[PDB]
């Protein structure tokens, strides 16, 4: 039975990860694929609620602790991720380990290596789309939110970490010009995703960063 | 101001970590030291309650997730640990990262290296006492508990991991013959601890596994 593809959406702030993720799943399903949407953090579990309270500033969490919770929040979904992929279901994921590393990695005294370790071993995405957008363009999309990390300076330190992670040639990274309209960005992502489901899947699901 | 020492108690099942830890703190205080007791897991925080529900079998948790929570449960106490040590308070800890690695490391497909990473960077113990006890002797102390991991076969796989961790010469490991009476074991630990508070402290607090 042909496994599903694991597709991740990553990208700068307001670049359209959530919009594009919901649109990709809808369009794959409409074209007869079996596809479902996931996102991280997944706030409905016990850990997810801790992470949600942190991001909304309702609680403060030690930085190493919070990093590990974010990763744990991925590991708790691995049994489901692996089962859905083995059943032929393509999974479109709004943020994954890349955000985990880039966001803690933007903080002082957090090496990229330390930030990567908790996630080593996770299911490896068959495709990692990185939605790029210029600052001037992200502004036309509205004001920063009120949640933690939604600050220009901090966003720019996360972006440098993302660019380090993209030097990683074990991953099938694809850049997406997220400045275009919602529809045009969607068509670019869609075609890339059809291609990943079609080919990328003839190899077994890999393991991230190992 | 002379910093406190960070002293960890590790050891096989029923070897006396908790008894010896409470006795050491009492005796250091009685001899005019400033000393306080900590333990891991620390079940009173939000994470600690998750860990307590897991150990008591009231909930099941994915293995990588549970490993990261156990480490996060240490990181959330680092601000306090560092502040108490800088104030001259010696901290006696009932289990630390060594248990974290040995217990997940006893499970299938968990390399010691992966298990160590979440804890890299923690405050480094000035002294790690390992209470050794033969199986036949641990039995005279009563029956296994009902909690997760309290099984002869699993305990023996954790012990092999502990022996790998003791090959680590960056740590001041001391073996303790925990087969003696409660008092005699206590006198051995006490003398070792006075020595660690006295000398081991003239160097800054280190960082574990780095
Ligand atoms: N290509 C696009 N062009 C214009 N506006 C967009 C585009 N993609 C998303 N938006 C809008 O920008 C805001 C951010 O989109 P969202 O998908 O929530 O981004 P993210 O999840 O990356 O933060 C929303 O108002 C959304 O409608
Ligand atoms: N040296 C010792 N000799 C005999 N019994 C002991 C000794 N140390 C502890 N005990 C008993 O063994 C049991 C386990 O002790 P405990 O300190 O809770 O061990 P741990 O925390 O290592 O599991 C308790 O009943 C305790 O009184
Ligand atoms: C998945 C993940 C997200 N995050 C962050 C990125 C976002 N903060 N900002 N901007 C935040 C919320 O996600 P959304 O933007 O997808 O709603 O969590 C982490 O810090 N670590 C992680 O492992
Ligand atoms: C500190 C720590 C303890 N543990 C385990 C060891 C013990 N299980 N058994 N036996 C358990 C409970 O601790 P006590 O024996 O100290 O009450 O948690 C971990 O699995 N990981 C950790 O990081
Ligand atoms: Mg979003
Ligand atoms: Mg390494
Ligand atoms: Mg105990």
């Amino acid at each position: 039975a042909r496994r599903g593809a694991l597709i991740v959406l990553e990208g700068v702030d307001r670049a359209g990860k959530s919009t594009q993720s919901r649109k990709l799943v809808e369009a794959l399903c409409a074209a007869g694929h079996r596809a479902e949407l996931l996102r991280f953090p997944e706030r409905s579990t016990e850990i997810g609620k801790l992470l949600s309270s942190y991001l909304q500033k309702k609680s403060d969490v030690e930085d190493h602790s919070v990093h590990l919770l974010f990763s744990a929040n991925r590991w708790e979904q691995v049994p489901l991720i692996k089962e859905k992929l083995s059943q032929g279901v393509t999974l479109v994921v709004d943020r994954y380990a890349f955000s985990g590393v880039a966001f803690t990695g933007a903080k002082e005294n957090f090496s990229l290596d330390w930030c990567k370790q908790p996630d080593v071993g996770l299911p490896k995405p068959d495709l990692v789309l990185f939605l790029q957008l210029q600052l001037a363009d992200a502004a036309k999309r509205g004001a920063f939110g009120h949640e933690r990390y939604e600050n220009g300076a901090f966003q720019e330190r996360a972006l440098r970490c993302f660019h380090q992670l993209m030097k990683d040639t074990t991953l099938n990274w694809k850049m997406v010009d997220a400045s275009k309209r919602i529809e045009a960005v969607h068509e670019e992502i869609r075609v890339l995703s059809e291609d990943a489901i079609r080919t990328a899947t003839e190899k077994p699901l890999g393991e991230l960063w190992k």
